[PDB]
């Protein structure tokens, strides 16, 4: 899986450029307070799985996400909720014939992310309990990945773990660094960036070949002011939460509506990514011996696949 591409349940790519990618990550299934799965479309996940297998491609289900991380901590600290969650993850792998599961908790024991997310000092340890249990329960041929922040999972004082249980690196196949929404939106060099994140995760104990550099097909605008037509005002799943904008401009608005040396990204203020910066990220990933790259998200590209084409050197 040198090149993985996220697709979203609420806006699937009408047509997937299958031979231009290796791996589809389907977002999101949201864990409920009770360890159930929710939020994704049966028929749609079935159909995408069937198409991926027909095209000889692999597909994972992403569990969690920005508004799907409310109950990870609560679920994983307790016992039979942990077990119920593990069993339902095994069962969704059964049901949908999945090649992998991608765990996207944002974030273990963190003040960042959705404000009212459940958080506990033991979140990273129970998260690895979850991964060891999943590797247990699913077999060796199931792909276990996680979408990860720019720094190793927070410790029990809400600081990036300086060392990780190498049962991480031996249980989890790949770690997808979400090196975007940093501030540059997806800076390659920097107080963090893709390079700084790769350094931190390598120093924490995750080898480079199990690290996957995450790149965006969008940019963020600043003067939170509104982005383009897809930036709708939205509130987090917390009572009384203020609804806000993201500032998002997907690549398609940039393209149809017609440089920063330090971060190696383009500015317009709209900080975003084009074929040049994405090629720079690919060159970085190759020079560092990373496992590949992941992209968020596939539907944001244009008809002529500008951004997906600019990534082909990884594969
Ligand atoms: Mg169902
Ligand atoms: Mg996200």
């Amino acid at each position: 899986q040198k090149l993985s591409a996220y697709v979203v349940d609420w806006d699937l790519p009408k047509s997937i450029a299958w031979d231009k990618l290796d791996h589809i990550v389907y977002a999101f299934a949201e864990p409920t307070k009770d360890g159930e799965l929710s939020g994704f479309t049966d028929s749609q996940l079935k159909s995408v799985v069937q198409e991926a297998h027909s095209r000889g491609k692999s597909i994972s289900l992403s569990v969690g996400g920005w508004t799907g991380s409310l109950y990870f901590s609560d679920l994983l600290k307790s016992s039979s909720s942990f077990d119920n969650f593990v069993s339902n993850l095994v069962d969704v792998v059964k049901e949908y014939d999945l090649d992998g599961l991608n765990l996207d908790w944002e974030y273990p024991n963190s003040p960042n992310g959705v404000a009212c997310n459940s958080k506990d000092e033991n979140d990273t340890a129970n998260y690895l309990k979850l991964f060891k249990a999943l590797r247990e329960k699913l077999g060796s041929k199931t792909i276990l990945t996680t979408a990860v922040p720019t720094a190793p999972f927070n410790d029990e004082n809400q600081q990036p773990s300086t060392k990780l249980d190498d049962n991480w690196a031996s249980t989890v196949d790949a770690f997808y660094i979400m090196a975007y929404d940093v501030n540059a939106n997806a800076p390659l060099y920097y107080p963090t960036s893709g390079n700084d994140a790769v350094k931190a995760w390598i120093a924490a104990g995750i080898p480079a070949e199990q690290l996957v550099l995450g790149v965006p097909f969008y940019g963020r605008v600043s003067k939170q002011i509104k982005g383009d037509s897809t930036d709708e005002k939205a509130a987090d799943p917390c009572p009384n939460a203020v609804a806000t904008y993201s500032g998002q401009y997907i690549w398609r608005t940039i393209a149809q509506e017609g440089w920063d040396d330090i971060s190696k990204t383009p500015y317009a203020v709209l900080s975003f990514d084009d074929a040049a910066s994405l090629q720079d990220k690919v060159d970085y990933a190759k020079k560092q011996g990373l496992g590949g790259v992941m992209l968020w998200s596939l539907e944001m590209d244009d008809d002529e696949n500008t951004l997906l084409n600019a990534l082909q050197d990884i594969r």
